[PDB]
């Protein structure tokens, strides 16, 4: 069920680094990762929070469709992708924060918690301002915790519809070719020490499917590519990409 593999720490040394991988192999229902301890403690999920809120957020029509537009409300941000439109799928690229705050306004916390409850989702707490609590409030989760999860989604377990399910997946794509599919999200959290970067979903194979989850010491936003190069890293030495 669970092995570690010491030697995967080679990838975080050369890059002067500190963090944790974790592979799980669907067909053989069987776990991976260089530190079982890190693998099992909880952070804030920061922009990784976006997938269960855009579930949320279309299973009660906040959000219509994948084209229903969101204008720039005219306040300028430090980053610039932010100050202009977007739809679901730019907004999930971006990590557009300010989107996402104003669909839990909507929401609202009896039914943030409620859905958080029924995904099983971290330590369900919402504690908080409504919109900003996966910032700077009181919910947590882990890396092996993520992959229960995102399991759920990839087999439309959760209790939303399944159209929700397949927008959400959609959006998350990331990368395809001849070779293998990615379908994932990413966080950066720096608002409530420690800063760390996130990286969190799936490589979709012809016959098998590995997910993925990974979490890794930031204090400098200089370090930001190395949370898709060292989880490639692993991924290559695992032969599951070329
Ligand atoms: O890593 C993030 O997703 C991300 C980034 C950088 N980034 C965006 C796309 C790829 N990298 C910047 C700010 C930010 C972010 O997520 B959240 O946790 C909210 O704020």
């Amino acid at each position: 069920e669970w092995q570690e593999n010491k030697s995967w720490n080679a990838h975080f040394t050369e890059h002067k680094s500190q963090g944790v991988v974790v592979l799980w192999n669907e067909n053989k229902q069987q776990g991976f990762t260089n530190n079982l301890k890190r693998a099992n403690q909880a952070f804030l999920p920061a922009s990784t929070f976006k997938i269960p809120n855009s579930l949320i957020a279309l299973d009660l029509g906040v959000v219509k469709d994948e084209h229903q537009v969101f204008k720039w409300d005219g306040q300028t941000r430090d980053i610039a992708t932010w100050n202009r439109d977007h739809n679901l799928i730019t907004a999930m690229k971006y990590s557009v924060v300010p989107v996402y705050q104003e669909f839990a306004r909507q929401i609202g916390e009896a039914r943030m918690s409620k859905m958080l409850h029924a995904f099983d989702y971290g330590n369900e707490d919402i504690s908080g301002n409504v919109d900003s609590f996966w910032l700077d409030g009181g919910i947590r989760i882990s890396a092996t915790e993520q992959i229960s999860f995102l399991r759920k989604l990839y087999h439309n377990k959760l209790h939303v519809s399944e159209r929700s399910q397949r927008i959400v997946k959609q959006a998350m794509l990331t990368e395809a070719n001849g070779d293998y599919i990615i379908r994932a999200k990413t966080g950066y959290s720096t608002r409530i020490e420690p800063k760390i970067g996130w990286w969190v979903g799936w490589v979709e194979l012809d016959d098998n499917v590995w997910f993925f989850a990974m979490n890794m010491d930031m204090p400098t936003s200089d370090g930001l590519g190395l949370r898709q190069a060292i989880t490639k890293e692993v991924l290559k030495q695992e032969k599951i990409i070329p």
